[PDB]
């Protein structure tokens, strides 16, 4: 149905999901200047310690690194945030060029991709029913600009070779999503949705202020997958990421000075 294509992109999604002319909408342009330091922010606590990777998959929009929930084992407090959030899945956006490929923006300045950590708020049982609240959702922000290898990220390159097209899949097991973050935690916040449809305005957003580097050759096997399945057209799996919203009415609160 949907994608990023001139037919199916961004600027087509409204009219099945209507919501993408919403309040809440993600992604948004960083302001800095605007984005005021909130004193009242708690330290945001990242505990992956026991995080357990199941799968890496081909969606036809991304690739997922999907993760067992059914514990907390991997989760998000504190920060903006009220309770405990469970890591569901990872998965990435990013451009043909490098000029390109984020999602957010820090004073108009695009990365050349953005990581997301999804993860949903245990107070509701699972991910379905929490993808419906406005405090179901915790998406875990990450910036890559090229430069040096992130040795953290070689284990998801090295098999996606395997999943080339949609509808792929492949065993992923003892992946480490403590090795894709970069030194500081330091966060802008702001509430949002998911930036790809259904754009359910359900998501506290957390991007942190450091990008991690990744190498050119890192990204450049990210653009080799496939935005079709196989047989079909092949499609190259590049610029899979929504452009920024308007903010609205809202506010973006920095964690830092
Ligand atoms: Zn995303």
């Amino acid at each position: 149905h949907w994608g990023y294509g001139k037919h199916n992109g961004p600027e087509h999604w409204h009219k099945d999901f209507p919501i993408a002319k919403g309040e809440r909408q993600s992604p948004v342009d960083i302001d800095t200047h605007t984005a005021k330091y909130d004193p009242s922010l708690k330290p945001l606590s990242v505990s992956y310690d026991q995080a357990t990777s199941l799968r890496i998959l081909n969606n036809g929009h991304a690739f997922n690194v999907e993760f067992d929930d059914s514990q907390d084992k991997a989760v998000l407090k504190g920060g903006p945030l009220d309770g405990t959030y469970r890591l569901i899945q990872f998965h990435f956006h990013w451009g043909s060029l490098d000029g390109q490929g984020s999602e957010h923006t820090v004073d108009k300045k695009k990365y050349a991709a953005e990581l997301h950590l999804v993860h949903w708020n245990t107070k509701y049982g699972d991910f379905g029913k929490a993808v419906q609240q406005p405090d179901g959702l915790a998406v875990l922000g990450i910036f890559l600009k090229v430069g040096s290898a992130k040795p953290g990220l070689q284990k998801v390159v090295d098999v996606l070779d395997s999943i080339k097209t949609k509808g792929k899949s492949a065993d992923f097991t003892n992946f480490d999503p403590r090795g894709l973050l970069p030194e500081s935690l330091d966060y802008w916040t702001y509430p949002g949705s998911l930036p790809t449809p259904p754009l359910l305005e359900s998501v506290t957003w957390i991007v942190l202020k450091e990008p991690i580097s990744v190498s050119s050759e890192q990204v450049l096997k990210f653009r080799k997958l496939n935005f079709n399945g196989e047989g079909e057209p092949e499609e190259l799996m590049v610029d899979n990421w929504r452009p920024a919203q308007p903010l609205k009415n809202r506010q973006i609160k920095a964690s830092f000075k």
